[PDB]
């Protein structure tokens, strides 16, 4: 009447076997999870990695949070232990309901939290820890060096879905790049009580992310699937234009809070789950989530990219190009650099590598055509990994340059991209210079070399 929940996304129990290696237990359930964004995994009975930190010796800064549907929210009072925060949480979902924590029905909760979200009368705050480990505040897996160990022990720190791992691992794309993205390969740590929540967004190049709750009260997921990205947009957009106001930086990104049932109602396909201690949630490419939790609890994500997601990646550039948008890292950057590393990549990942690299390169010969036949004929090759983000962004679409990139002396340390070389000043062409990190003739034996070792 009020709130009809949407329907239950999949729920994986896989056995040991499959629960062997993480991407090929996600490359197993892709077309099933592809279709609904988000999938819960529960693991094996058995595997039961031990949280061990002090309560007491764990501080953070909490971060204040209105309860408002359709209002604007972006990032950055009180320093919190993790007990007094706790406490807090505790007391205040105790007196919200007046009842012991644990006696609160889900489905109460998560009623009254869309009701308390549409009403403009309750204007009910709530505190949240979002922080990457930093051994402020460290990653609630076991980590290296310490404590000799035990079989038990050390095999959750080589364990696949120990987060810590996962991005470093060889299937992760993102662990071949040597660019500073802390934010895109470290775990974050969520510190949650009753009511706090995330809102709606895709995580940054449509990559997947894989969430563990190590303990405490449920967290609620919605999830959409990839392919109904733009008609969630869409939806958005009618509702609240105010977050469709291009951004000027990536800190300064407008999200928001919205009632699936809102959603649901104008034909986007929403899924749930509750989360609970111990299990996985799954996003895939492109899916937008959101979600709240049900109580104080502890959870622990990251970011990673399969090598099914290297086109998606690819699209996500060009689309991000025509939204202006900042990128996090340059996505050619890292095709060059993992095809300068063929020897030793795995022969599956170097396969899908090539095909890549088959499209960057075509696309790139087609653009030098296109910039020469508009009068650019000087041209000086150029490193462009060794500059910072900021100083190789193009000034037009702000797309992180790497392949190549338009100058001219009139306005120095300022570069557009191939497809806005109209942008860059007044001057004729001719006084233009092309910058290129590559010849056509060097970039062939590079994908060759990725041939010869996919065999
Ligand atoms: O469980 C999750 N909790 C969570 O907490 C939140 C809420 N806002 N933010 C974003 C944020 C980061 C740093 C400071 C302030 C805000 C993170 N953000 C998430 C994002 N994706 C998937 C799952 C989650
Ligand atoms: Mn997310
Ligand atoms: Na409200
Ligand atoms: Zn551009
Ligand atoms: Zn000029």
């Amino acid at each position: 009447s009020m709130f009809l929940p949407p329907p239950e996304c999949p729920v994986f129990e896989p056995s040991w076997e499959e629960f062997a290696d993480p991407f090929a237990f996600i490359h197993k359930i892709r077309p099933i999870a592809e279709q609904t964004g988000i999938c819960k995994v529960r693991p094996p009975p058995d595997w039961q990695p031990p949280f061990a930190c002090d309560v007491d010796k764990l501080h953070f800064t909490p971060r204040i949070q209105r309860l408002n549907e359709l209002e604007a929210q972006t990032r950055v009072a009180r320093d919190y232990t993790l007990r007094t925060f706790g406490e807090m949480a505790d007391a205040f979902k105790s007196d919200y309901f007046n009842m012991p924590v644990h006696m609160v029905p889900t489905e109460l909760v998560e009623k009254e939290f869309w009701r308390l979200v549409s009403t403009i009368e309750e204007d009910v705050t709530v505190e949240y820890g979002a922080d990457i480990a930093s051994k402020e505040f460290g990653s609630g897996f076991p980590v290296r060096d310490g404590k000799k160990l035990s079989p038990e022990e050390e095999e959750y720190l080589d364990s696949g879905w120990n987060l810590n791992n996962m991005p470093v691992m060889e299937q992760s794309v993102l662990a071949h790049i040597t660019a500073d993205i802390c934010g895109m390969k470290l775990p974050w740590l969520y510190v949650g009580m009753c009511f706090s929540s995330f809102c709606w967004h895709i995580e940054d190049h449509w990559s997947y992310s894989i969430n563990y709750l190590h303990w405490g009260e449920p967290k609620t997921w919605y999830g959409v699937p990839g392919y109904a990205a733009e008609q969630l947009e869409n939806v958005m957009k009618k509702l609240a234009p105010e977050l469709f106001v291009s951004q000027p930086d990536l800190l300064h990104q407008l999200v928001t809070i919205m009632n699936p049932n809102t959603l649901m109602t104008h034909e986007v396909p929403v899924y749930r789950t509750n989360q609970c201690a111990g299990e996985f949630v799954i996003t895939f490419p492109r899916a937008y989530h959101s979600g709240f939790n049900q109580g104080f609890n502890f959870a622990e994500a990251v970011n990673f990219c399969t090598v099914d997601w290297l086109p998606l990646g690819r699209q996500c550039v060009e689309h991000y190009r025509l939204l202006h948008r900042y990128c996090v890292f340059s996505h050619d950057e890292m095709i060059c650099k993992m095809a300068s590393k063929a020897d030793v990549l795995d022969v599956v990942v170097a396969s899908t590598v090539q095909k890549d690299m088959a499209i960057m390169i075509e696309d790139e010969k087609a653009l030098r055509e296109t910039v020469r036949k508009l009068g650019v004929i000087d041209s000086e090759r150029m490193d462009f990994e060794l500059l910072p983000d900021d100083e190789r962004q193009c000034v037009k679409c702000k797309t992180t340059c790497f392949m190549s990139a338009i100058s001219c002396s009139c306005k120095p340390g300022l570069l557009v991209c191939l497809h806005h070389v109209k942008e860059l000043c007044s001057c004729p062409p001719y006084k233009y210079k092309l910058r290129y990190r590559y010849t056509l003739d060097d970039l062939y034996p590079m994908m060759n070399a990725l041939k010869l070792r996919a065999e």
